[PDB]
Parts: structure tokens; C-alpha cells; sequence
């Protein structure tokens, strides 16, 4: 095998990733960016995006990826379709182990994602994009007055629920069990709307199947209750399956401090913010951040992240 | 007068406030924007926007800035052309003193911006945009390979120049004292760039005139030293001033914590990140910001910004 040497490594072709492409490659600093399996990232699997400021209409997740990987190529960044298995982040240079071969860097951005789970059925599989969402803040304004479930048990759904019971005329929360895995303050609030308003529940049901039209989702079939196959069918204009997410930092386990998972950075109002608890591994985007999850965040970060590897390589 | 009652009040039309009423709007709050009277903030004073990421080409300051007013509006975001010019932050609900009548509000999200300082020269004026610049990070890239100044005194002049010296071929950093007031790890860096490479000093000395054609500056003229009419003309392609910025938080002292002027906020990765010293305002952009300075991390702070006063706005 090859081995690489890269003065910055950046994990990711998401927004973080090819935002802290372009700002790394106009520092001059020569940047390669490795794409993962999934080219272009999570945004890649939506179809209209309207909260990517700037772009009013007519913007899809693919288009504004294609746009961005465009972007660092201007640029001269050195794009590698790889994935990363293996890393050594005790030793420097840090050595990284890709299908393709070994890349060794000074500095390494991680942008590598925290992608949203779905429930395997092949009728919500179908309605992808067109009714069944997975990101509440990005696709809960579509549904403006309209009714919407939520599915899922944890903090995620409850937040979920609780944001879209806003926006939506009402909001069925569905969730196997006779309760919820989540935060005493979300649960306070969920049972304030559930009893002054918005929120339905529907406890000891899971979603049988998604109903739709040619043009989207129209309902949703649960069944069962503590002891009984009982069967509702639900009209519903939108699903948000709220199950959680799986940030992709099984590589990084023992290497960098994670919460649940996620992993963790300096951050903070005096700079250094994406540094993780290796000086001179830097992390951006999803990775990152479990409170926000947007791909304006996610690029954000991606340049503090860029800024921030610029300064540790010139020894500030 | 007239007092106008708003859930949410976003100060600043600048990408901070833009996103922020994007992200507030798309979540039900309908928000006022009050513009301030930089409308489209310091973004409308640049030519040329190349690192703002999906938009590889043809990109003016202005463009996007127009961009993000049609974003918002096409939410309806109230958009309100006044001034803010006394706030009381200390009774609910929030009340803030405009020239056009006086506003309160539940929530408000900040986003005044911290703008660049000029030396106010003629010349410098006329150069504006086709040679002179106050963003290294920003504009730096244009000048690979060529020979720059860089004039100032503070951290913001050698974090500049020490930026700049990885682009350009060579950095004349101008100061009029004979010593840089800034940090020791910046200094310790300037002087083995100084000694070991690409930076030229040139202390004792202030800017006379920029000189240049029809297409951008070619110099500058310098004068003095200690003691004597000396006068030094440079071979400049691009004038980095580097003087400092103002951040727009005059109207704040003594009602939220500042940390040289910049507002605090609470930061961190388990949410409210935009949250100041007081409950209920959040601060977006430059103003918290004096690390990035940049219009992504601005749009990705007024994201989460609008996130956070939803959150807040819903007991959470
Ligand atoms: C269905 C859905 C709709 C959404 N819609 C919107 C919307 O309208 N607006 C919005 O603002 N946000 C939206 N989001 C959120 C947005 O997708 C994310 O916030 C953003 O994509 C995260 O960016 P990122 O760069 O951190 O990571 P991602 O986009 O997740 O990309 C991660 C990258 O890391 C790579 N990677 C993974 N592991 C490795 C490895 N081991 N080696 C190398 N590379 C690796 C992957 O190939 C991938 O390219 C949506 C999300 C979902 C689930
Ligand atoms: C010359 C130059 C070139 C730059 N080029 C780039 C570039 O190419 N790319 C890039 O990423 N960044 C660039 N930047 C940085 C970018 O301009 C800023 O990071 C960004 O504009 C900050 O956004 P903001 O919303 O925080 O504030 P601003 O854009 O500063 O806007 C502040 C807003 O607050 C309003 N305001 C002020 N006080 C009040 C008040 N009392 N009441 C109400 N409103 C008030 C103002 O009217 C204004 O609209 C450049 C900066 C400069 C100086």
C-alpha cells in the first residue's frame, strides 16, 4: 500500500467537510479531503432545502452539494473517494487507514456525521422525501395547519413533537411503548400540550405502514395496546421519523473524548472552538453537535474548524 | 409614539439577523427584523464574496446580501427600518428605544455586528474594494504570490499579517509606533517570520497615500521615523487595514456582560450557546465574535440563535 502525507486532512464531504475545504484551500493550506461512502453527506437523501439562507427558491439537498463540491474544486482541493477504518491519533503525524491506503496528516478536521435512522419499511421507504422526513426544523414548515406524526421514543422525538406542535394544526406522537426515554423538562412540556392543546398520543402502537397518494403521505396504520391488536389508522399529512441518530465516530472510540457519542469540543469565545481533546484533531458539522443539526451550523463550524487548523499549523 | 409588542425581535440585517429570521420565521414565531441602519450590514461594503461556500462564482457582498432579505421576506418576516437606540434589558418584557417609535419583546436575538475602522484617507476610499480590504481571511487569497501591506497595531494587524504571510509572497506590516501591542504567542510569531522569512517591518512610519490605476493600488507612501522626514514608497498589489473594529454594543453597556466590547455568550455544546448573561436575549454574528469574523459563522450562530429563542419562547 500507499501512504499519504497531507499537511491538513479533512474526514467528510458533507457541509462541514467542503466548507472547511474551501477556507483551508484559500489559506493556502493545500487541503485533501477524504468523501466517506456517502458523497456529499446526509443532505444528499432530502429533496427541497429552504433554510440554507440565501437560497429562497428552488434548492435541493443534492443541488447544494454539488455546488459546494464544485466550490473546493475551484480551489484546487484534492478530493479522495475513500473511507476511513482505522486511525492513530496518538502517534504524528496521525495515521489514518482507508480502504485505498494510508494517509498521514499534521492537522485533521473530522466532519464525518451523525446520520438519521429509519424504520426499514418499504412504504416509508417509498415516501422519502415526499411526506416522510426525518429533520423536524428543516420539513415541519411544509406542513403549516396540517396534521403530523412523530415517531420515536427518546429526547429526538419528544423534541421533536414539541417543536412541530407550533407549526401543525396538531402533532400524533407514536411510540411502542407506554412512555418516554426523555429529559424531565421535555416531558413536562409534552404533557402541557398533550393536556392543554396540540399533542396526541399514542402510546403501545407501531407503525404497520405509511399510506400515501402519487403526490405523498395521507396516513399512517398502528396497531396493538397492553394486551389487544387493536389497529388505528391515522390521517396524517407528514411522518418525522424521530428514532435518533447514529453520529459516525465508532473509528474515534478510545482516540477522542465522546459524549454519547458525539464528539466533544473545546468550544468556548476564544477561539480554538473545534479543537477536540487532541491538539491539532479539529471536529465540525453533526459530528459535533447534537443541539442544532443543520447544514448552516454544520458549515459554520466547518470553517471555524479550517481557521482553527490554520492557526495550530502555524503555531499559534 | 408608537410601542409595538413582538414575540421575537431580531436586531440587524446583516447574515447573523437574516438567518436568524429565516430559522424563526420557518419555525412559526413570526418575527420582526429591525435593520439598523446598515441595512444588509458589513457585507453591502465588500466587492467580491469567494468563501462563502456553494457559491463558486460571481458572488458580490451585496448580491447575498440581497439573496437573504428575499429569504426572509419570502416568510414574511416584518421587516422594520429603524435604529436602536436605548434598551432596557432589565424588565420583561424587553424594551428597546428606536428612532421610529419604541419596541418590546419576549425574546430578542442581537445581531449589531462589530465594524471594520478605516484610516479615512481619500485614496484609501477611492481603492475601497479594488485593492484595499480590512479581511485577510476574507480577500487574502486574491493576492497569492504578490506583495502586501498590512497596517495596524494591535492583535488584529499581526493576526493579519501572520495570516497573510502564508499567501502573499512578502508582508509589509506598517505601524506608526516602533512595537506591536499584542499578544506574546502572535509577537514570538512575528518575529520568526520577520527574521526566518516573509514578513517586512516597517515601524515608525504612517500611510501618506495609496497609489494605483485604474484597475487597483500598486503602493503606498510612508513617512518618519524616529526623529527625521524620511519617506518610503512600496511596490503593494493589496492594503490589508488592520486597525480594529468597533462591535455595535455601545447601547448594552451595563445591562449585558461584554468582554471588550463583544457580547458573551454562554456557549458550549449542550444548547443555548447563543444565550447571553440574561435569559431570553441570545447574541448572533460578529458582535459575540471577534475569532471567525466571517459571514458563514455569522448565518450559523443566527441559526442557532433562532433555535434557541424558540426553545426558550416554548419553556424549554
Ligand atoms: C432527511 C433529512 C433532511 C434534512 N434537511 C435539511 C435541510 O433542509 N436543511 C438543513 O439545514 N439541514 C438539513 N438536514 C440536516 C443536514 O443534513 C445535516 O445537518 C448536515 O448534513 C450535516 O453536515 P455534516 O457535514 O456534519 O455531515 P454529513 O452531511 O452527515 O456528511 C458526513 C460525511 O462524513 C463521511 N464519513 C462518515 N464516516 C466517514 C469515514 N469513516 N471516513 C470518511 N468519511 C466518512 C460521509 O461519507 C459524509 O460525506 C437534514 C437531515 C436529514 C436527516
Ligand atoms: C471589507 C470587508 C470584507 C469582508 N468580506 C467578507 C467575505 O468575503 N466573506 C465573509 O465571509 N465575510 C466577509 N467579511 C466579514 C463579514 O462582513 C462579517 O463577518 C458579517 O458581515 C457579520 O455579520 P453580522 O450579521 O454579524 O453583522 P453585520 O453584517 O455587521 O450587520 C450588523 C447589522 O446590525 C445593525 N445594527 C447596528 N447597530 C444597530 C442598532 N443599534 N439597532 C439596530 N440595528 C443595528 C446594522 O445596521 C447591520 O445591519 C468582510 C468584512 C469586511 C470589513
Amino acid at each position: 500500500g500507499t501512504t499519504k502525507h497531507s499537511k491538513l486532512l479533512i474526514l467528510g464531504s458533507g457541509p462541514a467537510g467542503y466548507t472547511a475545504a474551501v477556507y483551508a484551500a484559500r489559506a493556502n493550506l493545500q487541503p485533501v479531503l477524504i468523501t466517506g461512502m456517502e458523497k456529499g453527506g446526509q443532505l444528499t437523501t432530502t429533496t427541497e432545502v429552504e433554510n440554507w439562507p440565501g437560497d429562497p427558491n428552488d434548492l435541493t439537498g443534492p443541488l447544494l452539494m454539488e455546488r459546494m463540491h464544485e466550490h473546493a474544486t475551484k480551489f484546487e482541493t484534492e478530493i479522495i473517494f475513500d473511507h476511513i477504518n482505522k486511525v492513530d491519533l496518538q502517534n504524528r503525524p496521525f495515521r489514518l487507514n482507508g480502504d485505498n491506503g494510508e494517509y498521514t496528516c499534521d492537522a485533521l478536521i473530522i466532519a464525518t456525521g451523525a446520520s438519521a435512522r429509519y424504520l426499514g419499511l418499504p412504504s416509508e421507504e417509498a415516501f422519502k422525501g415526499r411526506g416522510v422526513s426525518a429533520c423536524a426544523t428543516s420539513d415541519g414548515f411544509f406542513y403549516r395547519n396540517q396534521k403530523v406524526a412523530v415517531i420515536g421514543g427518546g429526547n429526538t422525538a419528544v423534541e421533536e413533537a414539541l417543536y412541530l406542535s407550533n407549526i401543525a394544526s396538531e402533532v400524533h406522537l407514536i411510540h411502542r411503548r407506554d412512555g418516554f426515554r426523555a429529559e424531565k423538562i421535555l416531558i413536562k412540556r409534552l404533557m402541557d400540550k398533550v393536556e392543554n392543546g396540540n399533542i396526541i398520543l399514542h402510546t403501545n402502537r407501531t407503525l404497520e405502514e405509511v399510506t400515501g397518494d402519487q403526490m405523498g403521505v395521507t396516513g399512517v396504520r398502528l396497531r396493538d395496546t397492553q394486551n389487544s391488536d387493536n389497529i388505528e389508522s391515522l390521517d396524517v399529512a407528514g411522518l418525522f421519523v424521530a428514532i435518533g441518530h447514529s453520529p459516525n465516530t465508532a473509528i474515534f472510540e478510545g482516540q477522542l473524548e465522546l459524549e454519547n457519542g458525539y464528539i466533544k469540543v473545546q468550544s468556548g469565545i476564544h477561539g480554538n472552538a473545534t479543537q477536540t481533546s487532541i491538539p491539532g484533531v479539529f471536529a465540525a458539522g453533526d459530528v459535533m453537535d447534537h443541539i442544532y443539526r443543520q447544514a448552516i451550523t454544520s458549515a459554520g463550524t466547518g470553517c471555524m474548524a479550517a481557521l482553527d487548523a490554520e492557526r495550530y499549523l502555524d503555531g499559534l
